């Protein structure tokens, strides 16, 4: 029975407790009293005193008594009661004849655990497995003795230690003997393991660092209690362990280990930095090289993970270089590694380096040469956005000023060599307001003056419109830059020392900067002397002057113009001559606006609030000026023809102004109340055919655009966009300036405004019913009688039709409908009518055919003879109410006959129409010949002279 | 920023460390310095001194400062740093204006854990949640103060305690202040919880017992260090807690709890038993009632589990009643609960109760009345197999003797009332040898004598053969029972005092016991005086005497027969008269064996080794006796007819011995070498027809058995079983006893052995070729000449055929073949033959027809006249070599004629055959009539007298 044998062995131990036994026998006794599992509660006490005696004897054994694989199972059995099988294999071979409920067993195990805790077996086990004496190695590395290292640092022993560290006996670390000293010697033995494995290698370090990390994690609360020199010892042990590292990966891992250590042992950055600055610089260089390589590159997922770790390592060491006293070290760091560090697109580390630079500057005055070197090296790099940080790092006012001027010169040079990348960087740098706030609270006045001068120089030297525009805008901002110390004019023209002719070029750039790029509030209107001295300006600065001439009215504008243009002779005379009644400027601006509306061309005036253009002329106060209103009606006329080109779906300036004007006067006006439906059919068909012929004459892109725009063919109006609504709105508003008193302004018959009024009275489409009724009322004021009111309206319509045919598919149609409206009218003639009234109904017929001039004869297509022959031919056909019509026409022809002679041009078939004159003379001689004789003879004489 | 506010609060604490603050403010400060997570390694020291100050102040707070649900999260935060959300909800409502890496946080948490360990916050938390002072309740139950209990024992507080017990602060139980005292007060507070929840209830106890078990599991190593009175306090606390339990389930659970406790606190059975015997008895009664109910019965799987537990509870408490000093208690336990405990079919608990009974008997002398009461109560129960255990428990020799005699009387009474169950129990009890070894080493001689007397009484009084057989066998065993003290005759006939006529009946029971039940070695042959005085015995004890008469030859048998039959007059005369030449016993035994082989009946002689029966007669020495050999040949003859009944597939004694005997002599013997193939066909067909007629006359079971046995019909032999091989083997062996000298024994012609020898010489099938050639050689010795050798063989065959037809479908066939063999033979007759030789060839013809007796005439079927008429008829047909045949037959008939007159019986058609006599007389008178005249006249005179 095993229990009896165990009892006998226990008795043998109790009576032989003062004797010394070989370790093998002790191990055999231990094994045999563990393997028994049928113990009783009665004999537990004697056996526990037995095994405390055995454990006390075992601790006294020399370390070389057993091997680690035999040391392991005995501890297993005496701590948790687990029995390893190969252990029982080895132990059953030992003879012991010379020495001869599970609750009892677990009580025995726990009591043995308590006794093993009291007698401190863990230290003995560690010393045995590691083949070293922990106290001796701890003492020797207290004394820095590294050439006499005697310890096993094999990976499997590290595995065994790690497999130890997790049981519960270490949960009670503050209960074993000299637990602080034992803790210290464990820490130093782990450090000596790292040292041994580092020295041997002169996968290889993973287990060592792992077991060291586990040891420090379990041991931090007790290392700092007894020995206050632990921190310094860790500092020296690593100040070698770093220096013995061959490769950079090793270095970064172990520096991570001491980042951890300084975290555990509560070591602030100041002490470590002041005691390890020399090696730290090398370590920093190697690790930052690793960061650079890993950023360049940025089982294959590790390439990011390690990246993060290494970066965090920097984040720690820079935080340990927070109070780095060596200014030279941090200066050379900024000079060499900071550029690429910024290039790594990492902000935290740069950010901290910046603050430690500012702290080093506050505590110590670094040489200006060093700081200008680092600034230029940063200026050299295409990173010019963060430079302001190191500019704020400049604690010297003079250095700050010189650094700012060097940086501005550098960006000027960057814009000079014309590389897109640098230009983009400069644009981003000038997109923030904190930069300019810092520039204001750093730089002084002279810096602003030189910046303005150089910057106007680059603006005038820049051919690229974008670069010049940016230059002018930022020049405007630096002109209005408020200095904090001085808290405004910052650049004067005299200091620029530039020729005036090139300063004249800046006007367009100023237009672009002040209305295109900038908003209304931040717009800073300025005018170069080319504008202030001339009226013959392009519409760009014409619009500029018209819309920012209110800015000179304010005292601020006049003041800054005077102070900026100070030193230039005659400036006062210029100012008074533009304050003087600019009226010609208004005329030319409105003329250009008229012709630009006449050609269907896009202009930036449309983007402005032109709908209240009448308000604009009210701001200056020339709304009462009469010479403007003429031009005003011109505007109206032109917008009218624009509307026509909108309705025709024609677009483009392929036809002259008068053609489309007379086509506009050709519309729904009461002139076509008299016409019949067959007439409409023929005119619409011919208009559609000629419009289609024009359409297929165009290109494919224009046809696609017109098809997209047009929802329906003639006469349906195409789709309406937005801008035409604005144009129409301001067009109808003109009436605000058309009041012009009661009747006296329009009483002059021979005025363009009178022609406009006659046009608007009857049927102009683009004008709304309110304007139409106002025009009708004012015409009622002019002509109280309605008979003359309609007579003059009809005469105006026909006369406009006739005059429009002077400067040449549409002319022939107009010929046709002129004939046709005459045919319609002829039914309404009275027998008692006069020849002058008939000529008036025919238009300006008498005055039209009496214009005998060389120019009128020149290049005429014979429209006059063509008309005369056409009506004469139709009346001749009728002759071969009707009698009254023929008689009145014959009266008219007899009255006019003596004038038609001068007209026959010598280029057209003059003789053919001379012969064709036979019908009119026949209808005259049917009755009239007796009263009109001299005319007849003179007519014949010039006719024969023509031969 | 929370960190600045926490720093300010920490400063406020440091300058106000000597002031007292309300607990709410302290909790708010704790919460706010926990919630901060951006701490620095620099300020860790000041904050840890801050919270040690706060914890020291908090410990000083009165227990009613907070509620448990507020006490919980603060401990959570200060031990593991986990923050409960509702806690932050409650704490954020407190204003603190008047007081104004995660590695740092975890260091803070671990340092706070260490400080909380040092200041012992766990005791304060327990006192707060349980609304009690642990020291006061521990002291009061040291002083046994139960009427002033003030504690909360709610289930949720138990849940909270259990949820506490598992963190790591309790891993260091030996580090908090007064950890032994705190351990004691925890144990006593848990006990007071059980007490409170037991008293309140005057599901309800599960959490309390669970938390108590967890507490004792974590707290056992420290409860016995300081206070040595813990064991007694647990004893009293349970000596009430058991006594206050209303139901038995509660009782069994809590007694399990103290089985556990005595296991943990190292309390041996002796102390607990001597201090708690009164209540333990009640507890034992209740739990054993539970075991009885659960055995009777033996989510529904629990009915077994609890069962086991409760049984284990008994296994513990009985082991704590090991040294129960009260003999009355254990005696009454055995008297009342032990029977049903045995009935529970559980052996461990009974087993231990038995040993504790023996220990109580060794230490203390229990009254004999108690032990006889418990024995009779066990004897009363049908469990009489284990009684021997309590008989060995009897330490008193006189009591042991009286208990043994009471038990034997009890089993005698059990066998008397004739209930099968009790008989089976007695048989099982007598099936073991340890029981009889114990009976021998316990009882004395007089016990054996009275057992033998009563047991012979029951054997002779038992009508059941099985009960009597068991009685006789066990009487034999108790007769040979060796007593250890006396170390053999144990029962004598005189003491039995039984009448001799009933003792004569025991013979058959002795046969059954000594050859059927018992083996050869343990067979104990005995013979009742009925056998020793008589020869007219049934074959049972005949076989017994023949096979165990060797047992008297040994001195042992004679000695035990004399000493057992001592006191009976004339025993010596009986012994000498059976030692005297038993020869008649042999004759009668062999006669019975012969007739039993003749009827195909199963007998147990077959199971014996009868194959060496010749050896048996050699053992006695009567193998030389001549009067046996006659009977021997009888045996042979009978086995022969048995073989015939085997070959015929007939079986059963439906035909007489002589019929089958003459059919056996009818077989392949040389008598049928003379017969031809048509004769074989007719005889085989008729035999098959009559055999089938016999077959379908039988029943279905016999036909099924015969069909299974017979693999083929006639003449193919059926399948051969085993026993016939044995019978045939001993049959052939007879020859060993047939040597009988050279020629002188068989020289007597008129002997049965001579008939057997004549039969074996020619053709008996069952005898092998060795016996056949031996018989031929011995017949060559008897008859050197071969002519007489074949003549007598032929005469024997025909004479056996004729004699077999005297005591009547097979007879008519025999008639036919007798005629037919005569026809065959008649061709071999010489002209010079004599009438006597011809009669010899015809068989015993002359001697056969001359037997004139009243018995021969009586009931004769007229076979003689039938034969005479049949051959006379065939020879008459031939008459109407042939002449020689007719002449020889006529000579024979003339010689015999004067004798055939006497035979005609008066029951059969006598006159018809008298008339049919005309053919023989005709063939006689064809020639012979002159030499035979007086015969003719006498024949005619008796013929006429017959009329």
């Amino acid at each position: 029975d095993p229990r009896e044998t165990a009892i006998g062995l226990v008795r043998y131990v109790t009576e032989n407790a003062a004797k010394d036994f070989d370790g093998e026998s002790i191990a055999a006794i231990i094994y045999r009293l563990r393997v028994v599992e049928n113990y009783v509660s009665s004999d537990v006490d004697i056996i526990c005193e037995a095994m405390r005696i055995l454990i006390k004897k075992l601790v006294n054994l020399p370390p070389i008594t057993f091997s680690p694989d035999v040391w392991m199972p005995i501890m297993t059995s005496i701590t948790e009661g687990a029995i390893e099988p190969q252990w029982r294999i080895m132990m059953e071979s030992i003879d012991i004849s010379k020495f001869s409920s599970t609750k009892c067993s677990e009580q025995i195990t726990s009591i043995c655990k308590g006794f093993a805790l009291e007698f401190g077996l863990t230290r003995r086990l560690f010393s045995a497995i590691w083949n070293t004496d922990l106290e001796e190695t701890a003492r020797k590395m207290m004394n820095q003795e590294w050439d006499s290292v005697k310890i096993d640092s094999s990976p499997d022993s590290a595995k065994q230690a790690a497999g130890l560290i997790e049981k519960s006996i270490f949960d009670l670390f503050s209960e074993m003997k000299d637990h602080e000293t034992f803790a210290n010697e464990l820490y130093y033995a782990a450090l000596a393991r790292i040292l041994n494995n580092s020295r041997r290698l002169q996968s290889f370090y993973e287990s060592s660092l792992h077991i060291y990390d586990e040891l420090i994690k379990k041991l931090w609360p007790h290392l700092s209690k007894k020995d206050p020199n632990v921190k310094k010892n860790t500092l020296i042990i690593f100040e070698k362990l770093i220096s013995l590292s061959p490769t950079d990966v090793l270095v970064q891992r172990i520096t991570e280990k001491f980042i951890d250590s300084c975290e555990w042992l509560k070591i602030s950055g100041e002490e470590i930095c002041t005691s390890m600055e020399p090696r730290l610089w090398k370590i920093v260089g190697s690790l930052v090289s690793r960061i650079l390589d890993l950023k360049k590159t940025i089982f294959l997922r590790h390439m990011v993970d390690s990246y993060f770790q290494t970066r965090s390592s920097l984040l720690s060491i820079i935080q340990f270089l927070r109070t780095a006293k060596s200014s030279e070290e941090i200066v050379q760091f900024m000079r060499v590694f900071y550029p690429e560090l910024v290039f790594g697109n990492e902000t935290l580390i740069t950010h901290a380096a910046i603050e430690m630079l500012r702290e080093s500057a506050s505590h110590h005055s670094i040489k200006a040469d060093d700081f200008i070197s680092i600034v230029l090296s940063v200026i050299d790099a295409p990173a010019i956005v963060r430079i302001i940080d190191v500019i704020s790092c400049i604690k010297d006012e003079k250095v700050r000023k010189e650094a700012v001027e060097k940086t501005i010169i550098r960006m000027a040079n960057d814009l000079e060599d014309e590389d897109q990348k640098r230009e983009g960087y400069v644009n981003h740098l000038h997109e923030n307001g904190s930069f300019w706030n810092d520039i204001a609270k750093y730089a002084d006045a002279s810096i602003l003056d030189k910046a303005g001068k150089r910057f106007v120089e680059v603006s005038v030297d820049s051919m690229d419109i974008r670069s010049s525009v940016l230059a002018t805008d930022i020049f405007l901002t630096i002109l209005k830059l408020k200095l904090t110390s001085e808290a405004i004019c910052n650049v004067s023209y005299s200091n620029i020392k530039i020729d005036l002719e090139k300063w004249n070029k800046m006007g367009n750039i100023l237009v672009e900067c002040n209305m295109v790029k900038r908003s209304k509030s931040e717009a800073l209107p300025l005018f170069t002397i080319h504008q202030l001295e001339n009226i013959d300006l392009p519409m760009r600065d014409l619009v500029y002057v018209v819309t920012q001439m209110k800015f000179l009215d304010t005292k601020e504008g006049m003041e800054l113009h005077r102070k900026f243009y100070d030193g230039l002779p005659g400036v006062n005379v210029i100012f008074e001559k533009f304050m003087s009644k600019k009226i010609e400027l208004c005329m030319k601006l409105l003329d250009e606006f008229a012709k630009i509306i006449a050609i269907n061309e896009k202009s930036l005036i449309f983007s402005l609030d032109h709908e209240n253009i009448l308000d604009w002329l009210e701001e200056i106060g020339v709304l009462d000026s009469p010479q403007i209103t003429e031009k005003l009606v011109d505007i109206c006329f032109s917008i009218e023809v624009w509307d026509v080109l909108t309705l025709l779906q024609l677009d483009g300036p392929e036809c002259h102004y008068w053609d489309l004007q007379m086509f506009g006067r050709f519309w729904k006006t009461s002139l076509m109340d008299l016409l019949d439906e067959k007439m409409m059919k023929k005119v619409n068909e011919k208009m559609g055919s000629i419009l289609k012929e024009q359409y297929d004459k165009q290109s494919h892109v224009a046809k696609a655009t017109r098809e997209k725009r047009s929802n329906g063919k003639f006469p349906n109006r195409p789709k309406v966009a937005d801008w035409e609504e604005q144009l129409l709105l301001m067009h109808n508003r003109i009436a605000g300036h058309l009041t012009k008193k009661k009747v006296e302004d329009f009483a002059d018959e021979s005025t363009q405004k009178f022609t406009w009024l006659l046009g608007v009275c009857s049927g102009q489409m683009s004008y709304k019913k309110e304007v139409a009724v106002d025009a009708e009322k004012i015409l009622s004021r002019l002509y109280p009688d309605a008979e003359k009111r309609n007579e003059v309206l009809y005469h105006f319509g026909v006369s406009s039709i006739l005059k429009g045919l002077d400067r040449p598919s549409l002319h022939i149609l107009f010929m046709q409908i002129y004939l046709d409206l005459v045919q319609i009218d002829s039914k309404s003639w009275k027998i008692d009518d006069s020849v002058q009234k008939l000529s008036r109904r025919l238009g300006g017929f008498n005055e039209w055919l009496m214009i005998v001039d060389e120019e009128k004869r020149e290049d005429d297509g014979g429209f006059r003879i063509y008309i005369v022959l056409n009506l004469s031919h139709y009346f001749w056909e009728l002759l071969e109410h009707a009698i009254l019509k023929i008689r009145k026409f014959a009266e008219v022809l007899a009255s006019i006959l003596d004038k038609i002679t001068f007209w026959p041009n010598p280029k057209l078939h003059a003789y053919y129409y001379i012969a064709q004159f036979l019908e009119p003379l026949e209808t005259i001689f049917h009755f009239i010949a007796e009263q009109n004789r001299k005319v007849i003879e003179s007519f014949f004489k010039q006719l024969f002279d023509k031969l």
